[PDB]
Parts: structure tokens; sequence; C-alpha cells
């Protein structure tokens, strides 16, 4: 230990690069500084990581408690805790699930107890169309018009996987209404405060995403017209299919990079499939020392 170096982007710019990180030997202070960087700079890019799937899980265990994805078709064949996004067949077989995350979302936002930290370890990186898009929803909250902050004050949002639940191999020949009903039973919509206070930073986070947030309700639980959600999606940059909105950050990476990011503050989205270049990434998702927000 005592060799890790963190290079934060200047000022309010998102992100930091982390050199000399070895998960097997990092000190307690090293991990504390890395976690502080994640919560403050939102994306930490670990450089020069050459890890097996088993070692990648070991690295995640240094940061928190891993949770495996609740649908197992996403899981790595050797490591249940690794979620695999892949469109490269292996021995002709589909590993993980292709073309995941083509919509704005925070990970597990449709679940009652979402984890605070997402780790992505790219395996196959497009030459041209690489990277992941991000919006910092605490910064996006701050940039809302004052009256729009007022309009969501005291409201609650409903989040559900019902739009982007992916058909599974064993769903073939089932009637679609059966699958729709099963999703509502297995993963019922969850209600969260529209905004919450980040336990680590104190920031107010606007916890919505176009992909999972399906309704908004007033302070008494009465459903509000979803045009409010559309206006919030619009203001925060989530309806811009050009990805030019000022809130949007394109995070690129190179071989050996490993992204660790704040899954309270950030929403993210895969790029458009503007090229046929494949993507393969391994994901570990960990709970840290606090719940997503104090109301959980
Ligand atoms: C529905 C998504 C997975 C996918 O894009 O197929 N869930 C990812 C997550 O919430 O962690
Ligand atoms: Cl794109
Ligand atoms: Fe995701």
């Amino acid at each position: 230990e005592g060799r890790m170096q963190i290079d934060e982007q200047p000022g309010n710019a998102i992100g930091a690069a982390v050199e000399g990180f070895d998960h097997a030997t990092a000190s307690d202070a090293d991990i504390d500084a890395l976690k502080s960087t994640i919560y403050t700079k939102k994306i930490a890019v670990l450089k020069g990581q050459d890890l097996s799937p088993q070692q990648f899980l070991a690295l995640g265990k240094r940061l928190g408690r891993p949770e495996a994805y609740y649908e197992p078709m996403y899981q790595h064949p050797e490591v249940t805790e690794i979620f695999v996004s892949s469109n490269v067949p292996e021995n002709g077989k589909q590993i993980g699930v292709p073309k995941t995350g083509k919509f704005w979302h925070a990970d597990y936002q449709f679940m009652p107890d979402p984890f605070g930290i997402t780790l992505i370890y790219p395996q196959v990186i497009p030459e041209k169309n690489r990277g992941t898009y991000f919006i910092d929803m605490g910064r996006a909250y701050d940039r809302l018009p004052e009256d729009l902050k007022k309009e969501i004050s005291g409201t609650y949002c409903r989040h559900s996987v019902r739009k982007y639940f992916k058909i599974r191999p064993h769903d073939v020949y089932r009637p679609i209404s059966e699958i729709i009903e099963e999703v509502e039973r297995k993963t019922p919509a969850v209600v969260q405060p529209t905004t919450f206070t980040h336990p680590m930073t104190g920031e107010t986070v606007l916890y919505i995403s176009e992909g999972f947030t399906v309704g908004i309700e007033d302070q008494d639980g009465k459903p509000l017209d979803e045009e409010l959600l559309k206006r919030l999606f619009d203001a925060t940059g989530q309806l811009d299919e050009s990805f030019e909105h000022d809130n949007i950050h394109l995070q690129s990476f190179e071989q050996g990079d490993l992204l660790v990011w704040d899954n309270r503050s950030l929403i993210h989205r895969a790029r458009h499939t503007t090229t046929p270049e494949p993507t393969v990434s391994y994901r570990v998702t960990v709970h840290d020392e606090r719940k997503l927000h104090d109301g959980i």
C-alpha cells in the first residue's frame, strides 16, 4: 500500500483518474480516499486494471457488499455476482444479455433497496462508439428553475422495470399478459421521495430516470399528471436524443480502465448503436455503509 494516486478533474468537472490501485494491497486509508472520490467526483476511473472475473469481484468486495442481479440470465457463468452485458458470442453461446441499458436509468432504481456503488469493467471496447453517457442528478436538481424545484417539493415517484424487462429464453411461447403480471408480482413498483439527501455528501438528488420512473404523486399519495415527469425529463437532459444537452457527460475509457461510480447521484445510458462495434462489460454492484437514502 501507499502508491495509489488520485487525479481529480479540476473544480466542478466530473470524474477522477486513479493510478497505482491494487485491490489486494490497498490500505484502509486508500479505500477511504477512493470512496470519498466516488461520492465527490462521481466517477472514479481505475487505470491499468488487469483482473480475472474473480479478481474483479475481489476488488468490488473492497468497496462494499456485492449484490447479484435478480434475473440470472445476466450472470457470469463462473461468478454469480457479475452482471454481463455482451453481444459477442462465446463458443456460439450468448453470455449475459445483449444491448443492455439503452435508456436513462440508475441501477436497481426499480428495487426497494438499491445499492450505492456501480463498478463497470469493460472487456471489449468499441474503437469508435465507446463510452457511457451520464447525468449528475444532484447537479441537475440544482440547475432546475426555482419553480420546478418547488413543484416537486414533497412529491414521491413510482419506479418500475415494466418497460425494459427483457424477455428470457424460458418466456418463449408464453402469453405476454402472463409475463406482464409476473413482473408486477416479482418486482412491484416502488415508491421513493422524488428528491432525497445524499447520505455521504448532503446534496439534494433528483432521483428519477426516463427508463424506470413511471409516475409521480403528490405529498398525499395522489397521482399527478405525468406531464410533470416529462417536464423534469426535458429539463434535466433526458429527452435529448442528440446527447448535446449541457447536463450530459460522455465517459470514455481505454483497455484496463475500470469505472466506479455514484449510483445515488448519477443516471446513465448506453450510446446509440450507430456502429456495429461490439461491447462486452462486466458489472459488480455493491452496497456501501449507508442505504441509498435515510428513508429506506
Ligand atoms: C433492466 C436493466 C438491465 C437491462 O438493461 O437489460 N436493469 C439494470 C439495473 O437496474 O441494474
Ligand atoms: Cl450516441
Ligand atoms: Fe446500468
